This record gives structure tokens, C-alpha cells and sequence, in this order.
């Protein structure tokens, strides 16, 4: 029995790892979250400059979940390139690289310069699409031609596989567009599904107000509340892409979610909410827990299950 | 101290109703929700024709919420509209009937003949934009090009007031443009945000399988999952539908949830998940449970606070 992948040119211990955003700001959360169990981890979403965020209180969660607006802080493209090119311990576990310019010219700036490192390295990029938080700009993968955009320019800068960070859709006709659009660039090899569900709103009822400062208080949900929309994106994405990979992200509390999305398509598992809440001791207890299931099922591999959700 | 309202010349006794497709679909059920301590009811969705809707297991409840792939399954249009014009009670509270015609064509052919009985009897209009369940059928609202053509063409066909069901929206451009396409016709008075969160998907762990049968387990969810999106749609259309009324809908299972709706800009409150599950009991609690916390809070009715929720 074991959770082992091997995927991207890359070995994987187990499928976790943090999502991006939690746990991977500073050089010093990168060293925990390289110190822990998860199979890999990925660097917060950069800026070409660095960014001090929005306003706080801008993350709170709750026994369901998590509402936040962080306005993507972050030490600036210059701090995570050298992270990945002279600081990452590549021996311990494969890092991911996160990008969110503000533009698409932002964008390519940074991957053209991403692109030798990753030669060199092994870093593999994460192209985020989804922010849902900087106020003025609404979610890339929003806009299908917008999409098409982003995917054109940097497939042609950056000339190497990465890899998209998606948002959740709610309807079957923008699962079918989106997929078709990703299928049109041979370099996207994964897909993770999903980012926040955007622009959600926490009241808290004693103090009648809401409980994050940036934009009135509506900010992007994440935890329990988003477990079924997750598997919903995963699935949607492993069905329509058979030549790429998907890795899941949201929701994930316990093996059993995890197992949850792997059953629905997921290679990587991603953990947000419940990483931010628990602290990377997380990831010994979801490793023992999916073991667990897959003992009790008479799973061996991973791959002895994934995908096969059954349906009625 | 009493809930007591007014709105779209009626009177309710309280804000509570049932949603849409919740205890509404037979001569029983609206006599049922007629009978109980509602302030009003609505009916089930219908369409010109009756409908055996999506094949079974199409709905299940689960600690958190629901999922429904129920496809629109009613009696058809001619018994909804002779329910409203013979069968209901209107000195017991006033009714709403809900149409989900398949298309323009469709709406138009029923509201024109819902027009007299409108007159005659005061029935409200609540138009359907956002069934996510029939295969092949997208969410009206998500393309507001065609939502606007239904809009312009039921103010055309029908010339008295009249609401919109809404899709969740998750991006602030999205509210931005759904809220300026609602502002141009006059004649829509209410907004009822939200129906389902469209397209989740629930996995069974121990079954390994999806756990509704319509659309591979693909389906619409509702109950404490989405919450905060229903708060975010109904306080962003409050703050720019200045002069229509905002009806909240989605995660309501207490009075302190009501609260919640209310402090966003709801008007009425309508339950559909924690009815399914409590059955029509639950609106003599919800009404206790609101009236005590505005007792404690020293709220004297709804006016005081609606619309009232404080940012930072
Ligand atoms: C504190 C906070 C910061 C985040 N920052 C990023 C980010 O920088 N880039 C990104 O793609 N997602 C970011 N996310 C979204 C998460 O990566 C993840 O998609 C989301 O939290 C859903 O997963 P969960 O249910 O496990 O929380 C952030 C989430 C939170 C909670
Ligand atoms: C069994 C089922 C059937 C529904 N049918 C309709 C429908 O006919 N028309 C409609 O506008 N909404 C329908 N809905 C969506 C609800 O009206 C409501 O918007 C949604 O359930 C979210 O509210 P909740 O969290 O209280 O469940 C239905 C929901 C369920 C649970
Ligand atoms: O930093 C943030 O606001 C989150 C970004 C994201 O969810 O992509
Ligand atoms: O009948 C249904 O499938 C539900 C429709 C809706 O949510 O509008």
C-alpha cells in the first residue's frame, strides 16, 4: 500500500500539498511546509512587485469554513525565482511556482524569466487565473477570451508545461467552454480546480457586521462550504481533459475528502482552509487517514482508484 | 410585538415563505403551505406542459445541505394557474406562482394568460432565470444577453409588476452587469437571490458513487453550504436595485440565519432546504427564533435593520 505518483518528470511521496496562498509566503513558511509530510508544496501567487495586501482584518474562519480578501501580498517575483533557483531543497520534494500578475503583460514578464530556472530546477509553474480578490479585476477565467489570452501569450513566452489555477463554474455550458479552451494548449498539463468560491459574504449576526474589511466584506469561501463545488470542478475537468491532469483543491479536512476527490479525478490533492486552521501537522494525519480507507477498500495505489467515481 | 409587512400592495403576517420547488407542487402541498404559519407561499416552477421531470434518486439531504437534479417536474402551467384562480385562499396570505418556461417563447405564452388572473386575483409573477437541473438547458440568467431578451419580452407580454428568480453570481463585474440588465425594465419589483448553487457534486465514500442519478450525480445545491453566496447575492442587488425589493433566499434554517438575510436587504425570506427536511413546522420556530433575537437587540420591526449590515 502506498501513496506514491509519479507525475510531471516528478517523484511525490504522497498527493498533498498546501494550496497556494496558505502557508508559503516567506521564506520561513516555505522551510515548514518543506520540513513537513506533504508531497509537495507551491509558493504563494506573486506579483512582478511585491504587494502589501489589502486592508485587515482580511481572513477569518469558521467552524464551515473560511471567507477571505488578502489582495495577493506577497515578497515580489524576484524573492520566489530565488527561492526556487538557490534556496529550495529539490531532494526533500518538488515545488510549485504560483503566478498572478495583474495583466497579461505582467504575466509574461515573469515567465520569461520563470523559464530558465525551471529548465535548470525542475520549479514547475502554476498560472493562476482566479484571484478573486484585487479590487477592479474580476476573475480571468471569467472571460473565456480573456482566457484564450493568458493561455496564448504565456504558452508562447514560457515555451515549457505548467500548469492553470482554476475557478469554480456552476453551469455545465461553462465547464464545456472552459475545458475546450484549456484543450486548445498542448504546454497545460495540469489543471487544479478550484480557487475560492468568489465574492461570498460572512455576517457576523451579535456585532451586525461583516467580518473582513476589504470590499464591503465579500471575499473568496473556501473549507466546508465548497467541498461539493470542488469535486463538482474536478470532475467536470477530469472528464473533459483526458489528456491533462487535474489536482483537487477544496474542502479537504480529512483522507476521506481527499479520497473524495481523488475518486473524482484528482492526481494532486491540495489542502487551504484546513491547512491555514490546523498547521502542517495536517499532513500525517490525512496521509494515515486515506491509507486507512484504502486499506479497509483493498486499495494499493492511488491509481486503482482515481477517476473512477461511479455514477447511477 | 408582530412580523407584521407590506409589500407589492399585500400585506404578509412575517417575511417567511417557502422557496420555489419546496412543498408546492400539488393541490396538497399548496394547501399545506396555505395552512401553515408562512406569510406567503409560492409554487412549484411550471412549464406550458406537465412534466415527469429528471429520473430517480434526484434529490438527498445530508448534514449541511443539499443536491437536487430534480428537472422540473410539476402539474403543468393550466392547474398552477387554476390553483391561483379558483383554489387559493388569498384572505389566508397572498401567492406567488412560479414560471420556468424552456424558453422565451415558452414564458411568453404563459404570463400572457396569467395577466388576467393577476388582475382578478392579485397572483405575483415570480420568472424562473436560473434553473440549473434540465440537461442541455443553461442557466438563463449566466447569459445576459438572453436574459435581457426574456426580460423585454415578459415586461412586453405581461405589463404588470412582477420578480425574477437569480442565479448566484461570484464576481463583482457579474453583480455589476445582472444588476444594470434588472435596472432597465420597471416592471420587475422583486429580486430573489438565490436559487441553487448549480452543478455540485455529492460522492458517497463508502459507495464510491455520485448519489443522484440525473446528469452523472451533476446537481443543484442548496442548505448550510451556500449561506454566505446567498448573503453576497442579496446584499450586492440591495445595494444596486435602489428601487426594487430584494428577496432572500438560500441556507435559511433558523431565525438567526433570517436575521442575517434581513441585515443583507431582504425583504421576504424564503426556506426550501431546511423545509424539505423540517417539513412546515419550521415556520412557527423561525418566526419565535427572529422575534426573540430582535427582542434582545431591541429591534421593534424588520425597517429597523434591513438592509442595516455594517462594513469596517
Ligand atoms: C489565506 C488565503 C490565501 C489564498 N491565496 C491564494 C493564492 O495566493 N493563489 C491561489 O491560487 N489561491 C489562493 N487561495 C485559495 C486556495 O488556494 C484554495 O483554492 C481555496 O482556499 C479553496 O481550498 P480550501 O477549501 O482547502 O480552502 C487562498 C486561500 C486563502 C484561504
Ligand atoms: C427539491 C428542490 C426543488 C426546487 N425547485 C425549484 C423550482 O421549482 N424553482 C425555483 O426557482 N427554485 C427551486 N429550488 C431552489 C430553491 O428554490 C432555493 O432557491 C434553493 O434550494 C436554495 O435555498 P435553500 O438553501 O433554502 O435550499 C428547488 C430546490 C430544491 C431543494
Ligand atoms: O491573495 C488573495 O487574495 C487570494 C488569491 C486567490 O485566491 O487566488
Ligand atoms: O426543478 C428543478 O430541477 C429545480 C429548478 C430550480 O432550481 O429552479
Amino acid at each position: 500500500m502506498c501513496l506514491k505518483l509519479n507525475l510531471l518528470d516528478h517523484v511525490f511521496a504522497n498527493p498533498f500539498m498546501n494550496a497556494a496562498g496558505v502557508l508559503c509566503s516567506t521564506e520561513e513558511d516555505l522551510r515548514c511546509m518543506t520540513a513537513s509530510s506533504s508531497g509537495a508544496l507551491v509558493s504563494k501567487s506573486c506579483t512582478s512587485a511585491p504587494r502589501d495586501g489589502n486592508p485587515e482584518p482580511r481572513y477569518m474562519a469558521f467552524p464551515l469554513g473560511s471567507i477571505n480578501s488578502m489582495g495577493l501580498p506577497n515578497l515580489g517575483f524576484d524573492f520566489y525565482l530565488k527561492y526556487a533557483s538557490d534556496l529550495h531543497d529539490y531532494s526533500k520534494k518538488p515545488l510549485f511556482l504560483s503566478i498572478s500578475g495583474l495583466s497579461v503583460e505582467e504575466n509574461v514578464a515573469m515567465v520569461r524569466r520563470l523559464a530558465p530556472v525551471a529548465q535548470e530546477k525542475g520549479v514547475l509553474l502554476e498560472l493562476n487565473l482566479s484571484c478573486p480578490n484585487v479590487p477592479g479585476k474580476p476573475q480571468v477565467a471569467y472571460d473565456f477570451e480573456a482566457m484564450r489570452t493568458y493561455l496564448q501569450q504565456v504558452s508562447l513566452a514560457y515555451g515549457l508545461p505548467f500548469g492553470v489555477k482554476m475557478p469554480p463554474y456552476f453551469d455545465i455550458a461553462h465547464f464545456d467552454t472552459a475545458a475546450a479552451v484549456l484543450n486548445e494548449f498542448p504546454l497545460v498539463k495540469f489543471v487544479t480546480c478550484v480557487n475560492s468560491v468568489g465574492n461570498g459574504l460572512v455576517i457576523d449576526a451579535e456585532s451586525e457586521s461583516v467580518v473582513i474589511k476589504p470590499k464591503q466584506g465579500f471575499g473568496g469561501l473556501g473549507g466546508k462550504y465548497i467541498l461539493p463545488t470542488a469535486l463538482a470542478n474536478v470532475n467536470a475537468f477530469y472528464r473533459r481533459c483526458p489528456d491533462k491532469l487535474v489536482f483537487g483543491c477544496g474542502g479537504v479536512y480529512s483522507g476521506e475528502d481527499a479520497f473524495l476527490h481523488i475518486l473524482a479525478g484528482a492526481s494532486m490533492v491540495q489542502v487551504g482552509t484546513a491547512l491555514q486552521e490546523e498547521g502542517p501537522g495536517i499532513f500525517t494525519r490525512l496521509e494515515d487517514e486515506l491509507l486507512e480507507i484504502m486499506a479497509r477498500k483493498g486499495y494499493r495505489t492511488l491509481e486503482e482508484f482515481r477517476g473512477r467515481v461511479k455514477t447511477i
